[PDB]
């Protein structure tokens, strides 16, 4: 499993990748691995909603990999913080 | 990366858990890893429509994992196939 130390160190598709891994524990017999992919993916975001990003999606927004990764941008870039790597 | 022998090897979410490996590598930077797992889907499966069952869904069916799963479990029914494990 891929785990970089910050959202920088990503690009948007392995940022998907990181999501379709997490996708991928959601279906997993137990939650060990998801309960890190989680963890991680709340500490690197720093979003003010957590996993709700994935769980909740805000009705105005994509409920998507991609989706997810947009928000993470914006909320980003609004308060001047370092976005994904190009 | 898990992969097993034949469909009877499989739980449906074993299986789910195959196709999100999938859905991770279709944003793979390469395809080495990709066509590996599109070549065994398609040997397990037996399925006519080999990975047409992901890129082309057919508009009467969901366009989803478990909509995957639906298909191949009853193709393989009507034709006397063993299916998946439980």
């Amino acid at each position: 499993m891929e785990l970089k130390n910050s959202i920088s160190d990503y690009t948007e598709a392995e940022f998907v990748q990181l999501l379709k891994e997490i996708e991928k524990e959601n279906v997993a017999a137990t939650d060990d691995v998801l309960d890190v992919l989680l963890e991680h993916f709340v500490k690197i975001t720093e979003h003010p909603d957590g996993t709700d990003l994935i769980y909740y999606p805000s009705d105005n927004r994509d409920d998507s990999p991609e989706g997810i990764v947009k928000e993470i941008k914006e909320w980003r870039a609004a308060n001047g913080k370092p976005g994904f790597k190009q």
